[PDB]
Order: structure tokens, then C-alpha cells, then sequence
């Protein structure tokens, strides 16, 4: 499988949970790690940063080495021309994409979108041709609502229930550690 | 009519360049103006400004006023960003324009779109279908290849070799007032 994450970096995000947050990360790839694996990183704002490409990853397996150098953006919610780049550049074959593979995108974000020029309409779309799964995970208390949620499940896969996890805070991320860790096996075996 | 203009404050147009596309601006519209013909104007960069709206144009049908005080924007260009904002926010009702009148759309450009999220795809397709018609108008060396005429064979509406203009630098707009002129009268009568 192809996996990539996409971490949110926006200024709303404090440096200790900036913090939790990469360690959930380095954690789960280590769970999700096989023979036939790779795992791809990129956090956006309203600046883009393509730490490691699936291609680099088989070149320093490191979870952890790989995910520690790792410093916040601060900018805004750009969530749509993220999604564009993840599914533009990292399921791009020359920056080391399998063919026959899997794609597996997952997504974490403390907010909304606000002041992007791209709308779900104009990504999603790509992400389903190119056959992308994508599971996201919603902290904090902005998708507090019977709308913002509604963010979410517009941006994931369907049937919504199993693509969405949300948590109050960035501490929490550790209750739907194990059961995430789950639905991305049941994709193989 | 709802004839609207989008025009080019890169930073890359020299002030006097900047005048003379204005002073262009100003003279099609009283060349134009019939009776029933309302104008919209809007600037673009890496930042847009709508500078008035057909809503306001008709309480006070002036162009030597409203094109007056402009300001020059400087920024880089997002064409594809201006496109999809004129037909969105200048073609919307609440703003004078009205439903049984042609659109018409009048663009001004001095290079290629740089560091643009958006795509034509993104745009072109959504811009026809409220069926705005597209007239672009290129300036100097920027578009003297057969790859940036390309740019230009793009943004217009078919066939492009009656929708487009390469004109030579900003002096040179004073050539090709008859035509986009006449060009824009004979779809009305």
C-alpha cells in the first residue's frame, strides 16, 4: 500500500499539540509497517511542505528519525489544495508510486477551510478517479457542530461512519489509535 | 448587456503602461455604451478588486469616473483565480447583472498565469455554461511563442482567432479599438 498522511500546521494548532500530533503519527506507522509498505508526509497551511516522498522512504525507514526534524507552518485551513498536491504529486509515479498498489490518504485537521481558492468539488473528484482512500480525523472543538462535521464526511470516503474519527483534543488521539490501526489492514489482509 | 472587464495590475506593467491600458478601458466603454449596456470592472493579481459592479454603473453610467481612480495592484498573475471570480461574484445578480442579457467578458493580460492553485479546467468549463463569451486581449514579448499564444487560445471562446488580439506593447491598444468594438456590437445589433 501507498500511505500518505496530510498534517495540519495552521497557527491554531499550539506547539505541545503540534507535538502530540507527530508523535501519534511516528506511532502508527510503525504499527501499520510491513515488508511491502511505504508512507509518504505532508503538512500544509497556506504553504505546502513534501517532507518525505514514498521513494525517500525506502531509502531511511524511520518512522521516528523521519518525523522528528519536522517544524510547524503556522498559516491558515487550506484543506482542498492539499488534497489537490497529495493526489498530484505523491501518488506520482517518478516520486516512487506503485502501480498495482493501494492508496490509502489519511487526513488531520484542527479546522474549517478558510480563504481557499479550491472547493471539494474541484479534488475530491481526482481523488476518486485515482482511486484514493481516505480516512479523516477531526480535532478539536471546531467540528463541534451538526455542520462543520459536515466538513468531514464531504472530505472522506463513504459510507461516512467508518472514514471519520473526531477527538476533543490532540491528547485523545491515542483512543482511536487502535482502531484505526485495524480498518487499514482489513484493506489487504 | 452585461459587459464586464478584468483587468492585468501586475507588477510587471509599468505605471504609464498601467495609465494607458486604463485610458484604454475608458474609451471602449463610451465607445460601447448603448442604451441598455451595463459594465463591471475588476482588477486582478495575486490579490482582486472589484472596482464596480453594473449595480452601481447605473447610478452613474460614467466611465471616466469610475475607471479614474484605480489603483495598480502589482502582485503576480492568477488569471484562472479572476475568471472564476467575475463569472461568480460580477455575474451574480445581487449586482446589477440580469438574467435574459448577454455576458460578455473582456480580459487584458502582459504574461502567463504564475502560482495559481486554480487551472482553466477548473474555470473554462463553469464559464459557458452561464454562457459568458470570451475576448482576450494579449500584450508584448510575454506571448510571442507557440506556447504562450497557446495560453491566449485558451482563455477565449470559439473560434479564438476572432476572440483574440496580440497587440504589441501598451500604445499599441489604440489599434484594435474598431474591431473588439465592432466585434461586441453586431451580438446585439
Amino acid at each position: 500500500s501507498d500511505i500518505a498522511f496530510l498534517i495540519d500546521g495552521s497557527g491554531s494548532i499550539i506547539p505541545h499539540d503540534f507535538r502530540r500530533m507527530k508523535e501519534f503519527v511516528s506511532t502508527v506507522m510503525e504499527q501499520l509497517k510491513k515488508s511491502k509498505t511505504l508512507f509518504s508526509l505532508m503538512q500544509y497551511s497556506e504553504e505546502f511542505r513534501i517532507h518525505f516522498t514514498f521513494k525517500e522512504f525506502q531509502n531511511n525507514p524511520n518512522p521516528r528519525s523521519l518525523v522528528k526534524p519536522i517544524t510547524q507552518l503556522l498559516g491558515r485551513t487550506h484543506t482542498a489544495t492539499g488534497i489537490r498536491k497529495v493526489v498530484r504529486e505523491l501518488f506520482n509515479i517518478t516520486n516512487g508510486a506503485r502501480k498495482n498498489a493501494f492508496k490509502i490518504l489519511v487526513v488531520i485537521t484542527d479546522g474549517e477551510k478558510f480563504g481557499d481558492p479550491l472547493g471539494y468539488e474541484d479534488v475530491i473528484p481526482e481523488a476518486d478517479r485515482e482511486g484514493v482512500i481516505r480516512y479523516v480525523i477531526g480535532v478539536g472543538d471546531a467540528f463541534r457542530s451538526e455542520k462543520s462535521r459536515q466538513e468531514l464526511n464531504t472530505i472522506a470516503s463513504k459510507p461516512p461512519r467508518d472514514h471519520v474519527f473526531q477527538v476533543n483534543n490532540f491528547e485523545a488521539l491515542k483512543t482511536i489509535q487502535n482502531q484505526l490501526r485495524e480498518k487499514i489492514f482489513a484493506i489487504e489482509g
